[PDB]
């Protein structure tokens, strides 16, 4: 990273004209030169390049991924004084707040709205209930009342947890990623819901994000359900559209989950200390996100004073409304496993593979189990990297460390040989993971090629580590659990699960 400037990164749907303006009256002060740049896919390129010691000095993403990058090791801890502090939501700091520090600057208040059309709609549906009979008053003039992308949990969740459902509980600094909260009679109550408006024919299945987009940029649908990001097409569009607060169910509001944009400052940058000045001098002013909220919208905003002449604008106080009512979303990698488990619920409870009681009971089910399996995964390595020196029924986690170092010992010419011909570089690290894994369990499953399963991810996170590729430590633990709750964990239980392992290599 080259020292006496600043790159920053930001993605394509975001103002980053605005933030080129900001840097351009940044550079004239200082003599710093800015370089505002909108990679594809950012936020996996990001960690690979920082996990090199490289890479942008600022990043902008959601505050969720924030948490996995602090956890790597990626992003320096901010320490603003108190008196700028109070210029943002209090919230919003929360948001960006890991293992007690601020690991990031809140920018902008991201939260899914009811978008409508004024000429289809004029009153748009303050209910989800009475959404059924406009659909059907719509369907006789050739248009649908409602499309969005049914395909993701995000867009679903308003619904589904409007009358009690919850991802992760929250305590001590820490969310508790065994305490699932979707297998409740309110979260079922809104899968139902979403269920019957599939089967009674008023929304397709199998609508994703840029089917719902283009059909109500094009006035084929009434409403749509989306965030501030979505609000440049519809401008370009010229459908004269609304964004209000999402509808309630069963009384209660929808409660989205909320997204904090935030600014990261790499933990491996030499320009820091300018890094802090550009962001809290010159981006987080009135006059600084104005020069991008013109270039593209950011919704509401953590600064209070800009939010409050922003909050004019009633797609903005909607923006706001509907996060007030949601909830932060959680910040940790985990929430791949709750993702991928409630995905499938919606999926298999729409397409009619099961009830929406079992999808919701199998999906809390199923997010417990990837927290035990995490547990394995994260106690070996730790074992394992605990054994160079460096630093990071319990019977399992003791069987499979002695079956791990029996494995290393008895292959150990074959590791050393591994190990020095080894070229791990975290462009290629997901590249060799993968290709090695298919090729243990390619002509089948057995005990055996588990444990050796386990000791490839450990050599490559110790192998990381030398390469001074440490906080790709926790890409490769994430791969492994990965792999284990989606591939593994059907030939292990089917097996005599763990407690079979511990028969055949415990004492
Ligand atoms: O390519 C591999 C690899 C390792 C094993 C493997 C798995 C086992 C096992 C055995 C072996 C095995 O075949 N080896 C063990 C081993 C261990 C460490 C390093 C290299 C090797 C290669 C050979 C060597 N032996 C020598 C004695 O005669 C039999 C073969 O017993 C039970 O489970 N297998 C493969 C590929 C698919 C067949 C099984 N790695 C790999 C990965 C990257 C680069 C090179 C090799 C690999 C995957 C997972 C690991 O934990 C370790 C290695």
């Amino acid at each position: 990273i080259e020292e006496g400037k600043l790159v920053i990164w930001i993605n394509g749907d975001k103002g980053y004209n605005g933030l080129a303006e900001v840097g351009k009256k940044f550079e004239k002060d200082t003599g710093i030169k800015v370089t505002v740049e909108h990679p594809d896919k950012l936020e996996e390129k990001f960690p690979q390049v920082a996990a090199t010691g490289d890479g942008p000095d600022i990043i902008f993403w959601a505050h969720d991924r924030f948490g996995g990058y602090a956890q790597s090791g990626l992003l320096a801890e901010i320490t603003p004084a108190a008196a700028f502090q109070d210029k943002l939501y209090p919230f919003t700091w929360d948001a960006v707040r890991y293992n007690g520090k601020l690991i990031a600057y809140p920018i902008a208040v991201e939260a899914l709205s009811l978008i409508y059309n004024k000429d289809l709609l004029p009153n748009p549906p303050k209910t989800w209930e009475e959404i059924p009979a406009l659909d059907k008053e719509l369907k006789a003039k050739g248009k649908s009342a409602l499309m969005f992308n049914l395909q993701e949990p995000y867009f679903t969740w308003p619904l589904i947890a409007a009358d009690g459902g919850y991802a992760f509980k929250y305590a001590a600094g820490k969310y508790d990623i065994k305490d699932v909260g979707v297998d409740n009679a309110g979260a079922k109550a809104g899968l139902t819901f979403l269920v019957d408006l599939i089967k009674n024919k008023h929304m397709n299945a199998d609508t994703d994000y840029s089917i719902a987009e283009a059909a109500f940029n094009k006035g084929e649908t009434a409403m749509t359900i989306n965030g501030p990001w979505a609000w440049s097409n519809i401008d370009t569009s010229a459908v004269n559209y609304g964004v209000t607060v999402l509808p309630t169910f069963k009384g209660q509001p929808s409660k989205p989950f909320v997204g904090v944009l935030s600014a990261g400052i790499n933990a491996a940058s030499p320009n820091k200390e300018l890094a802090k000045e550009f962001l809290e001098n010159y981006l987080l002013t009135d006059e600084g996100l104005e020069a991008v909220n013109k270039d593209k919208p950011l919704g509401a905003v953590a600064l209070k004073s800009y939010e409050e002449e922003l909050a004019k604008d009633p797609r903005i106080a909607a923006t706001m409304e509907n996060a007030q009512k949601g909830e932060i979303m959680p910040n940790i990698p985990q929430m791949s496993a709750f993702w991928y488990a409630v995905r499938t619920a919606v999926i298999n409870a729409a397409s009619g593979r099961q009830t929406v009681d079992e999808a919701l009971k199998d999906a809390q089910t199923a997010a417990r189990a990837a927290a035990d399996n995490r547990e394995i995964v994260m106690k070996y390595i730790h074992y394992k990297l605990s054994q160079r020196g460096y630093e990071w029924s319990e019977v399992v986690h003791l069987t499979l460390r002695q079956a791990v170092d029996d494995f290393s010992r008895r292959y150990r010419r074959d590791f050393a040989e591994m190990s020095s011909q080894l070229h791990l570089t975290p462009f290629t690290a997901r590249g060799r993971f993968a290709t090695v894994v298919e090729e243990l369990f390619r002509d089948g499953v057995n005990w055996g090629r588990i444990v050796a399963f386990f000791e490839f991810g450990g050599v490559m996170c110790v192998e990381s580590v030398n390469r001074e590729m440490s906080p790709l430590v926790d890409n490769i633990a994430l791969w492994m659990t990965e792999y284990l709750n989606r591939h593994l964990h059907t030939w292990i239980q089917d097996n005599g699960g763990w407690d079979a392992f511990v028969e055949l290599y415990g004492p």
